[PDB]
């Protein structure tokens, strides 16, 4: 390790080094050990979209598809986030947990719907993502899709029959933080359903 805590492996990911990766895995090298902010080498191939590493990692076993970076954040997470479909996906076929959320209770879910990321909202919901999932701020991912104007993905949710009635912590619905914020076009979708 270093000044920010990568190992080889990390390294490895961040460069897109394929050879050196499976070469460090075949010396027992550990996949899940973490950098300063708790990233492991598999956070590292997401967030640098290194697809060597990436499918390297997940080929091997003993990587935990579910690793935690010190704010809760999952690869599935930041794939959805950094509208990575294909690793999203593969991650999801290799048995990443879904439902899985960040220490604000956020699962990728949520974060598709906050991005405006149609496509992960799709697959996510494809295999078994809770649509009408709260945060810890009782926030679901329709209500994050209304407020940050994501009109596309709030149709996803809404095509998927997700609670329109759920509030936040403020008691308030989908239509009224979307309504507080000028996304009239989603207001109009919201009474379409």
């Amino acid at each position: 390790t270093d000044r920010t805590g990568e190992t080889a492996l990390h390294l490895a990911a961040r460069y897109s080094r394929s050879d050196a990766a499976k070469r460090l895995l075949e010396a027992s090298a550990d996949a899940n050990i973490q950098d300063n902010m708790g990233r492991t080498p598999l956070h590292a191939a997401v967030s640098a979209d290194a697809q060597g590493v990436f499918q390297i990692l997940l080929r091997n076993r003993a990587t935990d598809l579910d690793a935690r970076m010190h704010d809760g954040t999952t690869p599935l997470i930041l794939a959805a986030r950094l509208a990575l479909e294909g690793m999203l996906e593969d991650l999801i076929n290799s048995h990443a947990d879904v439902n899985a959320v960040d220490d604000l209770g956020k699962s990728a879910l949520h974060w598709a719907a906050a991005v405006n990321n149609v496509d992960a909202a799709v697959v996510l919901l494809k295999n078994g993502a809770n649509k009408d999932m709260q945060n810890n701020k009782e926030e679901t991912p329709l209500f994050l899709a209304a407020r940050e104007g994501s009109y596309e993905t709030a149709k996803v949710l809404l095509d998927h029959f997700a609670n329109r009635d759920i509030t936040d912590h403020m008691d308030r619905l989908p239509r009224d933080i979307a309504q507080e914020r000028m996304h009239h076009d989603i207001v109009r979708l919201l009474d379409e359903y």
